[PDB]
């Protein structure tokens, strides 16, 4: 498996399209791992990692994604691609070590996701909720990454110094924890505060960490920044999984919130519009303000929002 991956070269007809924010990995399933290789080479250099160790890592990450409807291997690569495009349009603002870490983090941010929310696992007293009280799945996701890195021939940061190793693990740690949507609101409120007061300093490490946190959220939800046909199909995958979580509550004899209730299928468009306005728009809006080149994401988000309006209005 990892043998054929090293030989892979990306089709030339996709060299300029892959750089676009709205790029859809959808119809390139068996190219996905090589696409991640491509992106890492272009953003961090070809002589950044040993190819063998990197390919072993990608393949092990792949297999440790469960066959769930949304939080699966495809989602990982999609989030990784969004991050790539962000980093490519903001060349100088991020260090070499941050580029390596963030792309790895995006690929690993949902490792061994069971298809259940933190809310579900905490309610029903899951061993993972017993272990990690808050940001349950996210701490597991990172745990999983560490385990994979500590496998033989999988340590892709082996060439980095002892000091550089513990720095990139912290960058990875924070980026993955930040993908907990519950933490997003506080983060974005703080970043908006700093912008309008003009107290935002990118020399400030804790300010850097916050900006990165927002980038993680923006990449995580980047399905809303694709073209309407792609976005609509991704919406189907999210709800299929949400509804599967809903069914598991019904089997336990407990009625789930309408978001996860499949009998509330009609209220999906209204739920979507609400989500775009409350969560998606402010996200990409604040990100655009901090990183102006990321504007095509906001533009793309506005487009889809208006499409859900047409749905609600029946057009
Ligand atoms: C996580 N995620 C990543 C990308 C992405 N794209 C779209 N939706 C996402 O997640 C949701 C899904 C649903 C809701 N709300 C909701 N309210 C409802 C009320 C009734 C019925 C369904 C309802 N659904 C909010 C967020 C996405
Ligand atoms: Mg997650
Ligand atoms: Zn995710």
């Amino acid at each position: 498996e990892w043998q054929g991956l090293m030989q892979f070269t990306l089709p030339v007809r996709l060299c300029k399209e892959i750089e676009l924010f709205h790029f859809d990995i959808g119809p390139f399933e068996n190219m996905w791992p090589g696409i991640f290789v491509y992106m890492v080479h272009r953003s961090c250099g070809t002589s950044c990692f040993e190819l063998e160790k990197l390919c072993r890592f990608i393949m092990s990450v792949k297999k440790n994604y469960r066959r769930v409807p949304y939080h699966n291997w495809k989602h990982a690569v999609t989030v990784a691609h969004c991050m790539y495009a962000i980093l490519q349009n903001n060349h100088t603002l991020f260090t070499d070590l941050e580029r390596k870490g963030l792309l790895i983090a995006c690929l690993c941010h949902d490792l061994d996701h069971r298809g259940f929310s933190n809310s579900y696992l905490q309610k029903f007293d899951h061993p993972l909720a017993a272990l990690y009280s808050t940001s349950t799945m996210e701490q597991h996701h990172f745990s999983q990454t560490v385990s994979i890195l500590q496998l033989e021939g999988h340590n892709i940061f082996s060439t980095l110094s002892s000091s550089e190793y513990e720095q990139v693990l912290e960058i990875i740690r924070k980026a993955i924890i930040a993908t907990d949507l519950a933490l997003y609101f506080g983060n974005r409120k703080q970043l908006e505060e700093m912008y309008q007061t003009g107290s935002l300093n990118l020399n400030n490490q804790s300010h850097r960490d916050r900006v990165i946190g927002l980038m993680m959220t923006a990449c995580d939800l980047c399905s809303v920044t694709k073209l309407w046909p792609v976005t609509k199909l991704t919406a189907n995958d999210i709800y299929a999984e949400f509804w599967a979580e809903g069914d598991e509550m019904k089997k336990l004899g407990i009625q789930p919130i309408p978001m996860m209730d499949r009998d509330k299928k009609d209220e999906v468009p209204q739920g979507q519009l609400g989500f775009y306005n409350a969560v998606a728009i402010p996200c990409y809006t604040t990100l655009t303000q901090i990183l102006p080149p990321t504007e095509p994401l906001l533009k793309a988000c506005r487009d889809n929002l208006s499409q859900w309006e047409k749905v609600i209005r029946g057009e």
